[PDB]
């Protein structure tokens, strides 16, 4: 019992005009009954996107901080995210980790607080190129996942996203088999360290390169439960990725 | 001749209902013609704040990034800020620098991009208790101001904010004479290093502790042209600070 999950990470892209247009497209898309869809707009447009999107698509913040209110110029809290109608937050995204230096310690604390506040969390992990080539893929993503698990009580509110950071802009790419390998090792970590129950019911989505051309082969991997989509999430092509199991 | 400037930095505080109430109070108060008022809401509420606020009050983003669009989950661009109807961005705020580790070099790149896109910039500088008790206040704030200056081609759209980070949350308080000392030295830096034109026209606002009772005296200091208000900007007290010259 794992419902197919497709998250669209718009990253720092779009304006009210172009996003309005894209939202119109998605509002007309037939989202399958077996599929849960979430879009993560730029923080300035969480409000806008929730107002314009049809309820069949949930809204995620791309990040948040770890307290409800405070002297943290530039941050938003899970309270504000809910106040705008979003029900998810993306935490630990590769860009937060490796461009903006967000530690594991910090990400775990955001997870605890987002969960305590009633949000769903799309919790991202994954290994860089140096790490993969040293043999420490397992170590790196287990450690990352351990830190997230320490701050989760209710796993029904969590989706794990594997980001093959080693394959992003590096000269390397991941095969569907390489994706499947990491996802079944992560499910083995959940079964081992949490419960078979949690393992069987927790979506592990793929956060590497995915397009309309590649989504069916990726979605048919037994341990790949969906996608955290980058570039293609800004295009009608997102609808094709949503239809991946159909 | 230099226009009195009050920036209200709401930091990570408020929800649509509470901010709606404060916005009501501000809309209702009369801003003196000789003063320029700007409010910086949490980033989730830039759009909301702009729509609720009277045109007499300007809206600022609390931070932004240094390209127009890109793969930066969690960030917003000056284009987005403008798209939301905001005309200012706060950059280099002590929380960005010291809680979130934003480098001077990063902050310079933001100033450059923000200015290029047509946004006003409230650029923040200041020394820690570390650096003041080491007698290197001048070195720190001038070096900070230099990096900013290197990424400004139009000073008409820049306000400098001195934040006495040494005297906020530390147990130490700053006197108006200590405020004036740094502000005078900053203006003299601009004279030496940019132009008399810039030195004489550039607002240097005070970002240390401002209350309804401390504001008149701070305001009368000749090189203190306004304030970047913390806690008091969330209260009707902001009105008193806006009226500090009256």
């Amino acid at each position: 019992s794992r419902k197919f999950f497709v998250g669209g990470n718009w990253k720092m892209n779009g304006r009210k005009q172009s996003l309005g247009e894209l939202i119109g497209t998605l509002n007309a898309a037939k989202v399958p009954a077996d599929t849960e869809v979430v879009c993560a707009p730029p923080t300035a447009y969480i409000d806008f996107a929730r107002q314009k999107l049809d309820p069949k698509i949930a809204v995620a913040a791309q990040n948040c901080y770890k307290v409800t209110n405070g002297a943290f110029t530039g941050e938003i809290s899970p309270g504000m995210i809910k106040d705008c109608g979003a029900t998810w937050v993306v935490l630990g995204h590769s860009e937060r980790r490796h461009v903006f230096g967000e530690s594991d310690e910090l990400i775990g604390q955001k997870v605890a607080h987002a969960l305590a506040e009633g949000l769903g969390v799309i919790a991202c992990i994954g290994e860089k190129l140096d790490e993969r080539e040293a043999g420490i893929t397992e170590k790196v993503v287990f450690e990352q996942t351990k830190v997230i698990a320490d701050n989760v009580k209710d796993w029904s509110k969590v989706v794990l996203a594997y980001e093959p950071v080693w394959a992003i802009g590096t000269g390397k790419t991941a095969t569907p088999q390489q994706a499947q390998e990491v996802h079944e090792k992560l499910r083995g970590w959940l079964k081992s360290n949490v419960s078979d129950a949690v393992a069987q019911s927790t979506r592990i989505i793929y956060g590497g390169s995915v397009t309309g051309a590649t989504c069916k082969e990726l979605a048919s991997q037994p341990d790949v439960d969906g996608f955290l989509v980058g570039g293609a999430s800004l295009k009608p092509e997102l609808v094709d990725i949503i239809n991946a199991k159909q």
